[PDB]
Order: structure tokens, then C-alpha cells, then sequence
């Protein structure tokens, strides 16, 4: 996916270029952000919107996908490193939690790693 109104700007183009009844595909590249590092920052402090699809396409990954402590522990790290927070985290286990939201429109490639993994060991 991407922003709400990009991707009605994309479908409502099609549909005015007369592809309405066709069926839609979407497809889209992760990069990574080589220009600014992470620091938390929203779309109001400088975030990219491509920043913030894949910060939120991610979090969407992971509704209510069960993160261990162990991937609650790898979160924590990358947590101190930055010396900030960037999630909402639910206890909903001794040892486990549940990401509910992101405190940015911001995520690293190795904590969406993290995340994506926890939401493929749920899957199988």
C-alpha cells in the first residue's frame, strides 16, 4: 500500500483512463533510507511519506501478531541504541506482547525484520 490519497490518485487515474472494470495489482519496492537516519520523527518533523507507508505497512503485518520476549528483547535493543521508543507495546503474556501503534512515522529495516519474522511464526 501506500498514502490514503496517493493510492485513490493512482486507482481514480486508472478509472479516468477507462480501466475501471479491470481488477487492480499492487506492487511496491522497500528502499532503504540512506539520506536521514532514524530519529522518531513524523510526517510534521520531517518523516517521509514513503517512511511512514512502511512504518504502518509493517505495523499492519503485525496486528495482533504475538511478539515474544525474545523479539520484545531484540525491540529493546534497537530501543536503547536509538535512545527512544518507538512503540506501543501490550503485555498480553509473561513474556509476551502485542504492537498496538508506532510513537513514529519512522522504522529501521532490522526492527521491521524483527516484526515481520514474529508475523511468519505466528502464520506457521
Amino acid at each position: 500500500n501506500l498514502s490514503l490519497s496517493d493510492l485513490h490518485r493512482q486507482v481514480s487515474r486508472l478509472v479516468q483512463q477507462e480501466s475501471g472494470d479491470c481488477t487492480g495489482k499492487l506492487r511496491g519496492n522497500v528502499a532503504a533510507n540512506k539520506e536521514t537516519t532514524f530519529q522518531g520523527l513524523t510526517i510534521a518533523s520531517g518523516a517521509r511519506e514513503s517512511e511512514k507507508v512502511f512504518a504502518q505497512t509493517v505495523l499492519s503485518h503485525v496486528a495482533n501478531v504475538v511478539l515474544t520476549q525474545e523479539d520484545t528483547a531484540k525491540l529493546l535493543q534497537s530501543t536503547v541504541k536509538h535512545n527512544l521508543n518507538n512503540y506501543d507495546l501490550r503485555s498480553v503474556g509473561n513474556g509476551n506482547s502485542v504492537l498496538v501503534s508506532l510513537r513514529s512515522d519512522q522504522m529501521t529495516l532490522q526492527d521491521a525484520k524483527v516484526l515481520l519474522e514474529a508475523a511468519l511464526r505466528q502464520e506457521s
